């Protein structure tokens, strides 16, 4: 056993030492990575300053993204006895001890461009740029004299035609988390429109329900939206629970591979694979459930019945096809706050208007002042008179946005700062893996 | 000759159906037993072929 | 640390180690007798009676 | 719009695999040498024994 034992150590020492070299390895390929990135830091802030003509912004631009291409090349061809260290995040075992288990792993990252980030420096972007004035004579919106400051010498314009879409309504609506939409007549669901108020619960996915008896006959059409769909559910009768399959309101095949259940019981309306009676049909077990007041709920919607109808519970339909069943029919469909009239027609009572990005019920108002400016507020101590320019839209800014990185030094700071802490768990795991040589030198010699 | 459990993993048959005495995962009735399934397959006319 | 090529030299050395093994299994006879070749009894008489 | 290229596409892969195979034949070889060692010792120890 001790002669083993020594042998066993022996080797494992020697596994270490080869972890060692890996590890030397890696931290030399890092090193040359470090050095590319501070020099790649340097010629930006080099770069940085605005005295720099645009052909020694494509000179350093040109510099910049070839040592970029040197860190990616160098990062893509280090390798170690058939391993490319750096090229996955993975973890690398060493064996360490003469029985199983005892290994030391070896944290490493994916080292290139992307995984650093900033997808190409791009400072050679078309930088700051000032925004032309507002340019009265090109807004054309509706003319309106209104003024309700009482100021003579304003004038108010309105951009009109922005009439929203029923769709972007739906979108504006599905946006936000905890709305509520009411419609009548939806497919599936609803058709027969016997009920109106449903609000649809929207809760935190995909549209919800809650239904009245309304849907005896509209399974079918609703749970196998194809031509040869099969949904699974669970019935039970109280108490006990059963596993059974649909399919387009025919025989309630059972959730087995090839078990068939039949309906059976009168008097009590069960289920048998093995029953004494007529077929098993959608509609008669619905009547089922209704007179023995039962449930056939299923993950997609908690179905019950009454009498000879279902009573739908937990409904989910999907979003994008509720969405393509709302586009042409009545609905009061409310946002936060707000609520919003549609009758067979986007923006029925005509109060619904596009802003730059988001729904509102007022439309952009523009005022018009004496010298000619346009502002957004009356009173001219404040109003931040708009400007145009690359874009349209009448924005309220003075710089368009600049391609080139936004903050160029930060990320290269915390690139740097991740190939540092990448070194110094380098470091950290060559020292350990020494004192384990030692450790286990020691041991063996004793042993 | 007790519970008539349900091949499943966990399932338990209950017997209902007066007049077709059917097995079945969510009966409505008492609690099965081979006592009287015997007599059940005998008026019916069934097999329960092992 | 070792590369799939490395795996294979050593699996074949292996093997080729354990085929020594089952080797020397069968090959070891004393006068007729195979002595790791079955699970049985040697009886050796070291009595008058 | 393209002629075929004499020169090999790719030597340095090519070359590895020779490598490779010659490397592995060694192996081969290191360990019959081993087994006949082990087999001599064994042969050894037994005759003397005997």
């Amino acid at each position: 056993r001790f002669t083993s034992n020594i042998k066993g150590l022996t080797q494992a020492a020697r596994n270490a030492n080869d972890g060692i070299s890996v590890a030397q390895t890696t931290e030399g390929a890092l090193s040359e990575i470090n050095n590319n990135l501070q020099r790649i830091r340097e010629l930006t802030v080099q770069a940085s300053t605005g005295t720099n003509s645009d052909s020694d912004l494509d000179s350093i631009q040109d510099e910049i993204k070839s040592r970029l291409d040197e860190i990616d090349r160098v990062s893509g061809q280090t390798q170690f006895n058939g391993v490319n260290v750096l090229a996955k995040d993975g973890s690398m075992k060493i064996q360490v001890g003469a029985n199983d288990g005892q290994t030391i792993t070896i944290d490493l990252k994916k080292i290139d461009s992307d995984t650093l980030g900033l997808n190409g420096f791009n400072v050679n972007g078309k930088g700051e740029t000032a925004n032309t004035a507002a340019t009265l004579k090109d807004m054309s919106g509706f003319t309106a004299a209104a003024a309700p400051g009482g100021t003579v010498g304003v004038t108010q314009y309105t951009d009109k035609s922005a009439v929203a879409s029923s769709v972007d309504i739906l979108n504006a609506v599905a946006g936000a988390d905890g709305n509520k939409v009411t419609t009548s007549a939806d497919v599936g669901f609803g058709t027969p429109a016997a009920a109106v108020t449903y609000t649809y619960n929207k809760d935190t996915n995909s549209y919800s329900a809650a239904s009245d008896d309304i849907s005896s006959a509209n399974l079918a059409a609703f749970l196998n939206p194809q031509a040869r769909d099969t949904t699974k559910a669970t019935v039970t009768i109280g108490g006990k629970d059963q596993d059974v399959n649909i399919d387009k309101s025919g025989n309630l095949t059972a959730a087995d591979d090839g078990a068939v259940l039949y309906m059976d019981a009168t008097g009590n309306l069960t289920k048998n694979n093995a029953g004494g009676d007529t077929q098993a049909t959608l509609a008669k077990v619905a009547t089922a459930t209704g007179a023995k007041a039962a449930t056939i709920q299923t993950d997609k919607g908690t179905f019950t019945s009454d009498g000879t109808a279902f009573d739908g519970a937990s409904m989910s339909i999907d979003a994008n096809t509720f969405a393509n069943a709302v586009k042409n029919d009545t609905y009061t469909a409310t946002v936060g706050a707000k609520t919003y009239s549609v009758t067979t027609g986007s923006a029925a009572a005509d109060t619904a208007y596009m802003s730059n990005g988001v729904l509102s019920d007022t439309p952009p108002t523009y005022y018009a002042q004496a010298d000619g400016s346009i502002t957004t507020t009356e009173d001219a101590a404040a109003g931040k008179l708009v400007y145009k320019g690359s874009d349209g839209k009448l924005t309220t800014d003075t710089t368009s946005k600049a391609e080139s990185t936004s903050d160029p030094l930060a990320a290269l700071d915390d690139a740097i700062s991740q190939i540092d802490k990448f070194r110094s768990s380098l470091g950290a795991v060559q020292n350990r893996l020494d004192s384990a040589v030692t450790n286990l030198n020691n041991t063996t010699t004793n042993l």
